[PDB]
């Protein structure tokens, strides 16, 4: 799966349908996977540098998968 | 969903219905989703912005979908 | 529900029949509610004040519900 | 119970058959409870003083109690 | 299990197929026991020494056993 953004978590969303959505880089973008949430969010705190991965990339677009460095 | 209220969270509480109510503002409101406990606690103790989206905006409300920043 | 012991968590403790404890104050007081266990832990690492509200308020007594200050 | 061993987490290991090995003291010991895995790497980090309670207090011996201060 | 590799964690990744790849030393090693996810992400983030063991030591093996320290 091609790299879509990389860069610093600006801001995560808890959203309505149970999904959550990351702001990194240019892309607003979400996932289904549950276990994500509370990894995304450390990475946010601690400032890691967050890759997304996916061919859905836009803004709306979906992801699971995610490289923290 | 429009916005309820933006800052930081004052103080969290676990309900004896497992939900878990929230401080941000002069709203104290309650949200049922599970996965929200430890994310909000987080942003509690990290002292993050977090900005509240619900209709239901007056103290004892519901809500589900949260911003944290 | 009144407030039973309000203060810095003590100590917590793993149970063998999969409960926690937590002394507060001058009570050890427990919960059958596995989703307190880590949030109980990060209150005491932090160092949050707690507030937990319970009729069983007596050493050994039961609760379920938790202000995080 | 009785105390088993008290003091720091040296090490703790996530063995094949998904139970966990802490090293607490001259003692390694293990536990079944998933519950205990995040609460013991974390007083590990945190450099917490730990107290295990077992009957089965010896090298591989297995616990469930567990005291963090 | 022999030693595969020790080291700190370069990077996670987050996989479609819900397992978790870890990189340590000179290898990338997956891993399919999702309780290990939020254990190995706390492990790179407070910069902890991993040992990794497994058969299959070589890019792209699988793994369940690590040790921390
Ligand atoms: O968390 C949401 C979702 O993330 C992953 O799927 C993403 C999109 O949701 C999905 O629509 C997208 O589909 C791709 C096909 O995989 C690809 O073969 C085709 O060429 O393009 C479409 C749309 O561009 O895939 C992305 C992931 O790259 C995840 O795979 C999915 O299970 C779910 O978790
Ligand atoms: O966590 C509890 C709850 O949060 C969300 O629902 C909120 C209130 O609980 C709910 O009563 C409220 O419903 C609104 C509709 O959104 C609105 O369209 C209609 O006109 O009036 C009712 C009553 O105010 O909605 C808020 C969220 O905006 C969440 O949606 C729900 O599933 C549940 O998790
Ligand atoms: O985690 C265990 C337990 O916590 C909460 O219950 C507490 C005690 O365990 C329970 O014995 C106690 O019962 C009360 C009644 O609620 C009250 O109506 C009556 O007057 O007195 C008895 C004896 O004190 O209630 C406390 C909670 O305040 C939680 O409610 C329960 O579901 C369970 O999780
Ligand atoms: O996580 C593993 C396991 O921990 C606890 O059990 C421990 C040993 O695994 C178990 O063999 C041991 O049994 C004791 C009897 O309880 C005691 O009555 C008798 O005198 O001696 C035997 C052997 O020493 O008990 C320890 C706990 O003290 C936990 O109880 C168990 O459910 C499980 O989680
Ligand atoms: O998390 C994935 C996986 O990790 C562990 O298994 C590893 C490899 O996935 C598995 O193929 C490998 O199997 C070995 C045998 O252990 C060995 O006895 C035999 O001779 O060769 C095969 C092929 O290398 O073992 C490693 C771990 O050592 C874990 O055991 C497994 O359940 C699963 O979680």
């Amino acid at each position: 799966t091609p790299d879509c953004v990389t860069g610093k978590v600006e801001y995560t969303k808890y959203n309505d349908e149970d999904t959550f959505t990351v702001k990194v880089g240019d892309k607003e973008l979400f996932t289904n996977r549950a276990n994500l949430q509370s990894l995304l969010l450390s990475a946010q705190i601690t400032g890691m540098t967050v890759t997304i991965k996916t061919n859905a990339c836009h803004n709306g677009g979906g992801f699971s998968e995610v490289i923290f460095r």
